């Protein structure tokens, strides 16, 4: 209903509850009917935000599977009386049923996007009341990511997912308090047009009232150079300072409500890039100029927070991420936190939101009674998304899967119907594509017309070809990419996942594939492939930081594909990457 | 047609020729036709005794598969005309031909078993004189151990192996020249028996002339105990002092030919421990009390040599295996150095010797035209190791494969033939066995007739039920334990290998697999298991020390399913069996 990011002015606050929360395991599911849901005080304390998993010393904790609650007091003033109070919660993994006061408001599905409940009548205005969160971080078929929940022998319950991240769980971001307009801005959305020096940006505003409208756009150092009134308009900018890779430039729209006459009733301000996204056959034009991807390959996983959004670890992804020379990154697999995104904006990459549609597939998917609800969730989280994040100057594309099972005939209708339901959701109709599994190729594929660029997850050298054999994996991968230029590839191709798990510390000469040697090795060879093909206008290595995984004998103590460490710092590979992208140019390629 | 280990006093000679050899690939096969036999010394220092892959620095090289040439010059002294002359070769890798002075004098089949040339009538005595090893190191079917040989897109040929360990080839153990009697020992054999505190060594000779035999054998500080006379005979020892577990007791074994009137014609000399064993229903008896077992899971392998023996790694590794209160060790998979053998009887050790019969399955395999030739080769290297390790005080048991695949119901002929051509060849009589895989149980495998006592490979909480599921995994090899115990279980059991990869440094808590911690837990949860079941009578951990591996992603430099590293230092799960093993008493469950 509005997925709007807080902002603080004179007419909306926002309060965060960060800090530590009662928390409670309810394997037994008996938290309701036990009185839980009127607030506790007898669990053990939890950070918010943050994974609740790897703050426990037994595996039983860490692995839990099942029902959880949060606990906390939190304070509602006098003052906001009669305003709209929200509880916005910026993302519960992966399921959560909110209680204020014991009474039950609201329910959500889905952990990494961010949902409001009211609470106007359910609080005691001036004194403290309760906020109790039940959540559940069990899988199914029916919701994403996907992947199945199984009982041991003992009774425990486990998760065993399909997909290759950890089961991070709980309050991984932020919880406001909100207060908030009785006629409020719901929406609003921005397109672009250029001439010449000019631009215009087309604006539209949604409202849940009828009072008048008025837009105002100002530069970066406050002067205003275009104001309209209307829930549609258009912003006429002489002389725009256009939103560059790696060169941003953002203006401050300013949208407020009520006619010249009365108090204002609500302000909302946004920071917005001028520029444009088209397709050109087998270019990616940003300001109608060619670009070439350079990146990652990336997720949102820290030591100490989890899955959960840490501002340090961000600035410091996004430190190494310029220092390397790169561009661009996959919010791989799920949306990120929102302040990625601004980040992004301020620092001029480019980013593809991908929203947690992985795992459908098996080691046969779409051949199952889950479709129908997994359907309902999917493009539930895909309009979700786009509304969240459409006004990024920064979110060139969407994802609208990750190595989904498209081999099988009967994917087919599925991704038909997605992609018709989404056709017309992005205001500035940005390309939609997913990425293809190492199984997925130009020969096996059956759903290569719907992408508006093709991503490629290739592991030659890896999981395929691996140690002496590289040379016959290089061979096969420049097999599939003649059969690419030979079926005349018009759409552009971008390979989104390539790489080697590597060890920091482990040297052999010659290499062994867990050396950082090899996979340096590894990463020269895709590039020698990369630069003998016109279509191929973009490399995202996977990935950029070592990150945790379930359990497993592949995996030493989760991924290693990393070009840096979980700890960021870099390996081996770092340095050739720093070398290589500091010298192609922005439009490497045309 | 003799194996016996090189001794020195004035009847037979030996020196060694290892040191720096010149050596050369041939990855086309023309070595012969370019007169290459005739020794050369345009190529490449290469150290004798030593695997030569680790000393290149380009992969092509350390994966180089085809034939290879070594070539050295030696001295034959003038003092050694007359006798018999022989170049002894402890080991190549796997296949060799013998030239002296451009002569082609002998060929072999097998890279793990010693093996001599007569070139008596090849050399010239008083000058130096050329020998040139032809090696070859491809893998196929037909040959223990087995594998495929294939070639890459580019032309190279590469190995492809059915088991663990990686293909380190060359001139393995060192070389001897021998100068030995025209009438001489060739073999002997030991048999005892034990009334009071009196014993019997049983022996024979085996000679090539008709001259007198002498037998007899002195006690550690040199006093005679015994002599007889002729071909065949028992020595009869007073108040004998015991080869025991642990603590070995050696009498010096001499035999001599001629009669009381000439010149001695041959001195042969050996170290034998007096010491029985009996397979009694369930139990292990050395010296008719039970035993029980505790060790590895061992290889030669080493960082600098690989494949090839070091005296300063294996007194290391023997330093280590008494501190950590073992008694045994497998010598997987193929026969180790004699010298092994040697510390073995003097530390009194107990070992499995294992012949090469690895990678006889498929991931079938006996449904192959390979068994004939595989056969032919398979009895005869069992032939040999039984011949060159028989009289051992230490050698417990010989192992005729490791993990074949006995599933399918083809394998039955086969090893009903290798058992039948193998009943009478050690004179003590001493236990056949042989290595069971994960999925060869008493469900489903299809030889448990055979072997003398059962030896188990199981690996739950690694590759099955890992992680959190090690529960899952405990109770399922409880499972398979339940049902050995209720088909009455006769013979002993014995695990043989279990375990998990570590990496060293790799620490958390709770654990996740590849950390110090977690093999301690795994290392716990057998525990567990082998203490509530009485027809286990021994435990030998995979592995002793991380040893070199084929490249894979799954291979992290190596197997690292170590208790010690590859520098044989301790990982955290050295000192759970330190502190284990020397509490449980060698006669544990009895």
């Amino acid at each position: 209903t509005s997925l709007l990011y807080p902002v603080t002015n004179d007419q909306r606050t926002d309060q965060k509850l960060d800090g530590l929360w009662q928390f409670k395991f309810d394997e037994a599911g008996e938290g309701e009917k036990s009185g839980w849901e009127t607030g506790f005080h007898d669990g053990v304390s939890m950070p918010v935000p943050a994974s609740f998993n790897d703050f426990f010393t037994d595996k039983a904790s860490r692995e839990y599977t099942g029902d959880f609650w949060y606990s906390r007091n939190f304070f509602v003033p006098s003052a906001a009386k009669g305003k709209a109070l929200f509880l916005r919660f910026d993302a519960v993994t992966h399921r959560a049923t909110i209680f204020v006061n014991g009474k039950e408001i609201r329910t959500h599905e889905g952990g990494f996007l961010p949902f409001a409940a009211d609470i106007s009548e359910a609080v005691k205005y001036g004194a403290e009341n309760t906020v109790v969160v039940k959540g559940n971080n069990e899988l199914s078929r029916e919701a994403l990511p996907a992947g199945d929940t199984i009982t041991l022998r003992n009774g425990k319950k486990m998760v065993r997912p399909f997909f290759d991240f950890y089961n991070y769980s709980g309050l991984n971001r932020s919880v406001h308090l909100l207060s908030l307009p009785q006629e409020r801005v719901l929406d609003y959305t921005t397109t672009f047009a250029l001439a010449g020096n000019d631009a215009t940006v087309n604006y539209t505003v949604e409202t849940n009232g009828d009072a008048p409208v008025t837009v105002s756009l100002a530069d970066a150092d406050g002067q205003v150079v275009a104001t309209a009134q209307g829930k549609q308009g258009a912003l006429q900018v002489q002389n725009a300072h256009l939103w560059q890779v790696r060169n941003a430039y953002l203006y401050t729209l300013t949208i407020q409500l009520g006619d010249d006459t009365q108090t204002p009733l609500d302000t909302y301000t946004d920071r917005i890039g001028i520029r444009t996204i088209k397709i050109s056959g087998t270019d990616i034009l940003v300001n109608d100029k060619p670009i070439y991807l350079k990146g990652f390959g990336r997720h949102e996983d820290s030591p100490f927070a989890g899955r959960a959004f840490d501002l340090n670890v961000e600035k410091k992804d996004f430190a190494l991420m310029k220092w390397i020379g790169a561009n661009s990154f996959r919010t791989s697999h799920y949306p990120y936190d929102e302040q990625v995104y601004k980040i992004a904006d301020e620092e001029g990459f480019l980013l593809t939101d991908e929203v947690p549609a992985v795992g459908f597939k098996m080691a046969s998917f779409f051949k199952g009674p889950w479709l129908k609800k997994l359907h309902e969730r999917h493009i539930d989280q895909i309009r979700d998304l786009i509304k969240r994040d459409k006004n990024h100057p920064s979110v060139l594309a969407w994802s609208l899967f990750n190595e989904p099972d498209t081999i099988d005939e009967n994917a087919v209708p599925y991704f038909k119907q997605i992609f018709d339901e989404s056709k017309d959701l992005d205001p500035q109709g940005r390309p939609r594509t997913f990425t293809l599994s190492e199984d997925d190729t130009i020969e096996t594929s059956k759903v290569l017309d719907f992408p508006d660029f093709y991503m490629l997850n290739r592991y030659p050298g890896w999981y395929h070809f691996g140690g002496y054999q590289i040379s016959d994996g290089e061979a096969g991968l420049r097999d599939e990419m003649d059969k690419w230029q030979k079926a005349g590839v018009k759409k552009p191709v971008v390979f989104t996942e390539f790489g080697a798990d590597t060890e920091a510390g482990l040297h052999k000469l010659p290499s062994v594939m867990w050396t950082e040697e090899y996979q340096v090795e590894v990463l020269k060879m895709f590039s020698r492939v990369f630069d003998d093909y016109d279509f191929i206008k973009g490399e995202q290595v996977w990935n950029l930081a070592d990150f945790q995984t379930v359990e497993g004998n592949m995996r030493v103590n989760g991924n290693k594909k990393g070009i840096f460490t979980r700890d960021r710092q870099p390996k081996a590979a770092a340095f050739f990457y720093h070398d290589r992208w500091n010298k192609l140019p922005l439009d490497y390629k045309a």
